[PDB]
């Protein structure tokens, strides 16, 4: 019973019947509240490519509540985030585990936020190289390359060494918002709207 | 099997087709009428983020009829509620158990209401502590952290000690509207619109 | 279920209500983000034939994230791509295996790109004689013609010999963006707007 | 995962929901990309009858990628195509087996095309037909009559004898675009719009 | 909790628990009470070959209540019945349609019986000449061969001409025990054990 | 779910395990406790044919609790009951509707019994016709013969005219044990062992 | 639908409960009455290896009614048949298509039989070489080796050339018992027994 | 689909129903004819541990027809095979891929056989993890250890270098019986009884 | 579908059929080859309680190939193992993770073995709520208590500190047989039956 409410308005002379997620997309807000799967990667990348078509310079806000995902889908989104020319804001509401922590740390330095009770983890809890039979088929020398990619990206994003990233990816523990700042995953804890999201009319 | 009714008003030039829940969202009314799950949390946070992107100062009304949920989803919604800059009114119609009681007590102090026959409980039945179906990855120190977060938030919201909150979270009992006022969960019992802040409609 | 967000443009008060993928199609962007099946081939060819009807000379961008597919569907899309009179840009986001690599290499020479962490393979992964239509069909001597067709097309697109393509098609390994340039599958690696070489001029 | 794309205008302000297949239908393009079943025949005949209501003289383009089908549905579409008063262009993208080859050869002589790597077969793929939820169920003397009809029609369309059509219909082999021209199934192999490089032939 | 009741007697040389159908097999009684399918034909032929393995000279009784079946399965059983060296008694209880009518008429002349209210039909009610492995159906010259085989066997068994058998196979009507004797399908109506060539199998 | 208790035996030199229904079959007791379907008729006829193979002269007891069934299956059992040479005792426990009433009245005259609260009906109840709910087979002019067969048999068994049987088959009402005696369906109401024969000689 | 009768038989020493197929296995009779799949090959090979352990010199009779199968399973059974040291008799009841025809022709030359109305085909129907959705499935050069193996075995077994076997494997036609003798598939058509346990009666 | 014929034989006078696979187990024959999964490994290891309890010195025959499997299950069986003190004979009937080839090459040197048309491959055609609980993740250093174990064991069993084993495990090709002898996977191709160990040793 | 083989024995007294697992149970061998769930624990404890009733002094061998399980089931089995009075031998074939490692280390000191390529982990790979009623019961302070119990038992069994057990339970890594000896999980690596104790002909 997943009710998907809509939005449309009369503060002027208008219309615009769209659902709630398309509305937030009008403010350049992208929601990641899934497991990071291949069908999600396509929808998020599609949203990211569209937002670059509209204004390739305005900031984009990404809100992340993800229990994990797959390396193949996460790497696709990360490369798309790096492919963008504008600044990307990443907010962690709730949990950002494994791939969620990768995309969270992939935001523009200084614009990666978390909420006071957010929890973040680098360990991949689910999906041993392949998880559910929806996303399958990874040989040997291929998971190492994807894991080597993930370790190198996390080390670059956080500022830790690749060795430390590998060691901490083996530990099944979450870290709080304050710990994640020290680790390099995020930049600031917030408790009210950081007005980095402010736009009303384009320019 | 329960029909999502639609709505059409008389703004003259604008005529606008939305369902009943999107209509209530136009009055800054958010409905929580089911278990607090991860997909529901995403919808509720999306609604909350949209309502702040439209009027970040106008009051928001949240109506809660929830048999419970998961701590991770509730903490995400609570942090989003605290993330808002405007006042939040919480109304308990029917039942607000565990996570429903958390969001109910999370409203702005003085603006937390319940109906005469409402029932409220802080005890979390079963193992509703993370995520959704499956999503049951634990370690030890993570349940301790999530329960410590919930106990600390409930103690702050209600005004009771953390020890009392933990002790009462172990008891499977409901409390009425009058008891919930004494406990600190809510502020006032109501039975009509004017029992809240009254704007003095003429007669 | 994956929420496919919708879109609303400017300068007119009306009611589009088109999704994100149809929106990108307005910019002549075609998304291939799943297995290359017969129903998918119909979608891509329909998109390709429509884009030729609107402007048969403007460039078309194809974004590819495909774990593989079937030769029967791949050959249909390739012939349609060669059937186009305009330039085709192919971008590999994530993975392009077997049929994904065929369509990726089918783009206009100089306009085949990949992202820094993309993975490409010509081997048909994890199984497959190719061909399922509620019935396998494609007897022995028919798969040979299709495999010979695929080998000849890959050799023509990449620049390698047919013998090398056949030898490399039996090896279950992926190659990175730099290796794929040397191989002939793609032309350029892409990681920023100023490092494009694509220079997306439109709208 | 599904067939997504939609279409809107350019020659005004942009408001009406058209999917990709109805869009191509506005250019009098009919897509046959699956097994020739009874529900498909109804849709195709409905499209054909509609296209005749708008212009009984405008040319109609039919694109065929079909692994086969049933005699009852194929004969119905063929009779409807012969029922049209305008010229019918048939394009074979990918595979046209049995019923696909019948409808492909049913186009106006001189306007039956195939793509360079297309494969065509007159044999009923896999097995014959008696009907399992797709051709109902057929007595003895009736499948012979329907098979005789198909043999007689193919001989007239291709120019071969009825004996050779029956004689070749038992052989499970595909033929290429060049072989199909010699056989009489099609007229020209192409690599650009309609008659290669132009909506009309030059000499 | 097992259906198909069990039985015990034959205390002479001593034996154990068998089901009811195995009991009748001890009296050389074979039951055909459902559609003549390929798995049923295998069971019946296995039973037919076993009774010939024990003593190839004692009479065999076949009781038939079959609404029809497939020609491939019926021809297999008929050839196995003709392959036997002993006399075969066929009894029609209830209905013997199409394939049931062939096996009924395949008994030794003079030992084909029916009960007073039995109904017999030569028509196959629209569908089924082959069991099929959920993959395959039949070419033209293959239905013709199977129909010729069925017509020739029925003409030989009943004594009618092949033309009349073909004509009557197109008519969807049942015939009674008296009509079936005149037709040649059976030999005698019995309506009791002690009547006619068999005076019951008792002991 | 339909627990079928088992039993173990003295009365021969063998020793063995059967369920409760197979045991009652050793006392020549046949249970009919469900709808008269084609698979049930085969089981009942198999039991009847086996009981004749052991003693074609000893009495057989049939206990009937049937809400109805189909004429094709009922006629098969009735003809098999008439095929027996020994006396058949029919007992109605609970309900005997349509086909159940046919088999009940088919017992040897004087040996058809019912229990004090049993209910009997000649009307064919809610549902399907003569055969199977989905696999349905008789065609035109076949209902006349099958209904005439049922009317003629009921008239002979009960002693009423065919006209009265046809008229009473049209009314949806049950009759008690005393009414069924007057009607001719049964002979005696019973309530103790001595109401049976139990003529002489120990057992 | 369990339709496997059991035996406790008359004509044996002792007391045992085996099903009908195990009974025929005691006479060294192996039944192949369904599609040649991988699980079937394992059971058949198990039966073949058991029969060699019991008496590695006594003849084995195999009865074949198979609509086809897969090359991998067919090759496994054929190699096991060649692995046996005793003579193998193959009987074709009904149909022996593709793999069934391979195993039929694999019997000892001079001891391959068919019934008068049997139908045999060497064409591999439908398509594929293993797989219902993803069963095994093979790369290119591996299915070719299996097809070359099958062609070479059929040519050796029948006596035809490899070229003719390849040509006839592409033609969807059946041949009768007399035609199959001329082709080399079988040796004799039969209509009466020739097996051992002859010239004697039981009891 | 579990057709598993039974047997009752000379473990005495002959009185016990066992299936065909347990039958070969009485001759110390173990069948591996399906995917090597965790439940299969438990059954096979249980069979292996039982066979060592009965006679820890008598030879064991293992027949292998396996399309592949999982590393964890294969390693478990191999360690159990190496744990045995007696000689193990491995026969490859049909296909032995990846894990099947591991167990095949794990037989006692000199006692590893294949049939003339058997196909063997060391490449894992599917890959991925084993789903041991379908809930997990598999880190880096664990796939490396499992792949290193497989490479080291295959190199020791075959005699090739670990580097060659790694290179050939990436190539999707099968090898014939003669090629597998040269490779070291097996020792002899067979077509009759061939080798054994019961006599004075050759020298 | 693994075909759990059956067994036949006692060539002196005769007649019993047990499966392979019940067979090994007669040798006081208990197999744990799956996830340690509540239904599995009941079977294992039942086996353990039976084995103590027959001989409460003879050694018991437990073979473990378990990817994990639930604490409630693991604690139940462990307490039952400690409840036994006889020596318990634990063998790790393949993998012993979390609960499997608990039961493995619960064997009598000096009699805990592993195979050369076995892998052992104390970390619970993904879950840990533990329990029943759709996988979710068991409140917070109760999972913490059960985890404390598990840490205390592992520390006592292995010899490490409780702090080290807690620290290592959070690390997702496997250790080999040699590492497990140093850690305290096991005592000896083995590679053949006769590496420990002595078994020969009885007296
Ligand atoms: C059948 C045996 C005895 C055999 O192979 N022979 C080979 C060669 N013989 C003559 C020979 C000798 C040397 C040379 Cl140079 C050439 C020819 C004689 C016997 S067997 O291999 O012992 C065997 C196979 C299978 C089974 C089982 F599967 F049933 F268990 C049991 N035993
Ligand atoms: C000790 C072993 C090696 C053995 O050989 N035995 C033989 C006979 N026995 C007879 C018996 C019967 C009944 C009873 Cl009451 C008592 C004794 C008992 C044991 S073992 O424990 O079987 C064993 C250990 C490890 C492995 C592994 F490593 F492969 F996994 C496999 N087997
Ligand atoms: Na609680
Ligand atoms: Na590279
Ligand atoms: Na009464
Ligand atoms: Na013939």
């Amino acid at each position: 019973m997943t009710l998907v409410p809509y939005v449309v308005e009369d503060t002027g002379r208008g219309e615009r019947a769209m659902d709630i997620y398309s509305r937030l997309l009008k403010d350049r807000i992208v929601m990641i509240g899934q497991e990071i799967t291949e069908p999600l990667a396509n929808t998020v990348i599609a949203q990211l490519l569209f937002l670059m078509s509209e204004d390739p310079t305005k900031d984009i806000q990404i809100f992340i509540n993800s229990p994990g995902g797959y390396i193949t889908a996460g790497l696709a989104i990360y490369d798309t985030i790096r492919f963008l020319g504008c600044d990307v804001n990443t907010y962690c509401i709730g949990q950002a585990a494994s791939m969620g922590a990768l995309l969270l740390s992939a935001g523009t330095k200084g614009k990666r936020y978390a909420l006071p009770h957010s929890r973040m983890m680098i360990h991949q809890p689910s999906g041993g190289i392949i998880g559910t039979s929806a996303d399958i088929q990874l040989q040997a020398a291929e998971i190492l390359t994807l894991k080597k990619h993930l370790s190198n990206i996390l080390a670059e994003c956080t500022g830790q060494s690749v060795e430390k990233i590998i060691e901490d990816s083996e530990r099944d523990f979450f870290m709080g918002a304050e710990e994640a700042i020290a680790y390099g995953l995020i930049d600031k804890v917030i408790s009210s709207a950081k007005e980095t999201k402010d736009k009303s009319i384009a320019s």
